[PDB]
């Protein structure tokens, strides 16, 4: 429902996307439509939208190819900053942990 | 990173209001101990978050010294329900994206 976690996730999924490897962007909706069993069909336009951001925030990288096709990069701001999430969110989940647990105790 | 940071601090206070209804210095403790000091939340910036959740439902606040003690509403439960829904989701959707490759 929140708005601003939708917008979240959508980011998730992408820098995922472009974890695994260099994307262009048709290619990354067939793979999201294909990992969600077809529940999640993004536009091209929010993409576009969203990559806009990402290379503005130096997150991400754009090239040409080869037909001939614009392809994403992860670029080492993103690889860093999606393990500097990776552990700040497990602090999270661990503290959450220690509340439930302390609720018990 | 101010947008995870913010977002990180949200779910931590809305998921100590699901343990229980408690009051702001009671949070505090509760986050300190279960981050074993690493996370120690200022009265202000809790203040300055549950203004912005009571105003949209998700908490309300009621007094019982006397203490100011916040609540987690129907409203809240229920949207953190559909929200760690939606989370898992994502898990899976990755997983299958990582999995696919």
């Amino acid at each position: 429902i929140p708005k601003e976690m939708l917008r979240a996730q959508t980011n998730v999924i992408l820098l995922n996307v472009l974890k695994q490897g260099d994307n262009y962007v048709y290619g990354i909706i067939k793979q999201v439509k294909e990992a969600s069993n077809g529940e999640m069909e993004l536009n091209e336009a929010t993409l576009y939208t969203i990559f806009k951001r990402l290379e503005k925030d130096g997150i991400i990288s754009s090239y040409w190819g080869d037909g001939r096709r614009k392809y994403y990069r992860l670029t080492e701001i993103g690889h860093e900053n999606m393990r500097l999430a990776f552990e700040s969110w497990s602090r999270v989940d661990k503290i959450i942990e220690n509340l439930e647990a302390n609720k018990k105790s």
